[PDB]
C-alpha cells in the first residue's frame, strides 16, 4: 500500500515533531492535570509522562538529544524511595516505574546505562506481589500521606491491577533479563486467566476495554501462548471497529485516537484476517490528525475511589474525580506514534 505508507510516514513525522517540540527545557514532558482539593495546586504528571513519551519517541528513533535530556531528567528526579510516580508531588507507583524501565530498555550496552536500567527494574519489583502473581500500583503507605493521597492499606489503589501487570510483563520482556522471566510469566498467567470470554480485558486505571487488551495480548504473544487468547483478542478488536474506521473505548465512547492506536497495536499481533481493518484504522488516524501534528485527546484515565475494588463494573459511578484527559495530547499522541511504528515495521 504505497500511498498509505507515505501518508503514515508523514503522519508519524508530524507527530514526532509535535512531541519533541513539547519537551521542556530541562527534558520533561508534562500532561494530565488534577487535584483533590479546590484550594490547592494542580498535580501535573512529569515522571510518568516523561517516561511514556520518551519510550514512544525512542521506539521511532527520535532526536537522541531529546531522549538523553529526558533520561537525565528522570535520573535526577526519582523519588527518594520507590522509583517514579505521577510526579514528585505524589507517591511513586509501579506503572510510572514500569514506563521508566520501558524507556530505559532502549538504551543498552554502556555500563552506566546498564546500571540505570537494573536500578529501575529493582524499583519496579518492589511493587511485585509474589503471593498473588501481579503488580500493585501503590504500596500501602507507611504513614498516612499529607493531602490524603489514597495509598493507605485497604485502598483499591494498592490492589493487584491487571492493566499495570499487562504492561509490566511487556516491559520486562523488552529488558530480556533471565532473572525477570519468572515475574514476566506470572504476569502472562494472570492475564490469560482473566481475559473476558468476549476477548477483551478490563482495566483498573483506564476508562475502557482497549488498554489492557492491547498490552495483555502482546504479552501473551511474546510468551508464546497456545490457548487462543491472542486470536480471540484480535477477533474482538476486528468485531468492534466502528463504521468511521476508528475505535472507541468499548463502554460507550465514540472513536478516539488513543483507542484506535491501541486497537491497531492489537491487530498487528494477528495480521492475517486484519489487513483491511489495519488500513481503515490508519486512514482514520491520518484523516483526524490535528494541524499541530498531535491527535485530540479524550477522557481516558480514571481514578476510582479507594473503596471501589472493581471500577470496571461501574465506570461512571466509581470516580473519585472526573475521568482524566491528557489535555496536552502528549499521552494520546505517544500512543499513536507507537502504533504507527508498529504498523510500518
Amino acid at each position: 500500500a504505497p500511498e498509505l505508507e507515505a501518508t503514515v510516514i508523514e503522519s508519524l513525522a508530524r507527530a514526532r515533531r509535535a512531541l519533541e517540540q513539547a519537551q521542556k527545557a530541562d527534558g520533561r514532558w508534562l500532561d494530565f492535570r488534577f487535584r483533590f482539593v479546590v484550594g490547592d495546586r494542580d498535580v501535573i504528571s512529569s515522571q510518568w509522562v516523561t517516561a511514556y513519551v520518551g519510550q514512544a519517541l525512542a521506539r521511532v528513533g527520535a532526536d537522541p538529544a531529546v531522549l538523553r535530556r529526558a533520561r537525565d531528567w528522570l535520573k535526577a528526579h526519582a523519588h527518594k524511595e520507590g522509583g517514579w510516580g505521577f510526579s514528585l508531588a505524589t507517591p511513586a507507583d509501579a506503572d510510572s516505574t514500569a514506563n521508566v524501565v520501558h524507556f530505559l530498555s532502549h538504551t543498552r550496552g554502556e555500563p552506566s546505562d546498564e546500571a540505570a536500567l537494573a536500578e529501575a527494574c529493582a524499583r519496579l519489583l518492589h511493587y511485585w506481589d509474589e503471593t498473588e502473581g501481579g503488580f500493585r500500583t501503590y504500596r500501602p503507605a507507611e504513614q498516612p500521606s499529607l493531602d490524603g493521597w489514597a495509598s493507605y492499606p485497604g485502598s483499591s489503589w494498592c490492589d493487584v491491577h491487571l492493566c499495570v501487570s499487562a504492561l509490566a510483563g511487556r516491559v520486562l520482556h523488552a529488558v530480556g533479563a533471565p532473572r525477570h522471566r519468572p515475574v514476566l510469566e506470572a504476569c502472562a498467567h494472570r492475564v490469560r486467566q482473566r481475559q473476558s470470554p468476549e476477548g477483551f480485558w478490563d482495566a483498573y486505571w483506564w476508562h475502557g476495554r482497549t488498554y489492557t487488551t492491547r498490552h495483555a495480548a502482546e504479552l501473551l504473544q511474546l510468551e508464546g501462548d497456545t490457548s487462543g487468547a491472542v486470536a480471540r483478542a484480535v477477533r474482538w478488536t476486528l468485531d468492534t471497529q466502528r463504521e468511521d474506521g476508528g475505535w472507541g473505548n468499548g463502554i460507550g465512547g465514540a472513536s478516539t485516537a488513543f483507542d484506535t492506536a491501541l486497537a491497531l497495536a492489537t491487530l498487528r499481533l494477528d495480521p492475517g484476517p486484519s489487513g483491511a481493518a489495519l488500513r481503515s484504522g490508519l486512514q482514520w488516524l491520518v484523516r483526524t490528525q490535528r494541524p499541530e501534528g498531535d491527535w485530540d485527546s479524550a477522557p481516558l484515565m480514571r481514578m476510582p475511589r479507594p473503596g471501589e475494588h472493581a471500577p470496571w463494573e461501574d465506570p461512571q459511578g466509581c470516580l473519585l474525580l472526573p475521568v482524566l484527559t491528557d489535555r496536552n495530547r502528549l499521552f494520546t499522541t505517544a500512543t499513536v506514534v507507537s502504533a504507527l511504528a508498529d504498523c510500518l515495521e
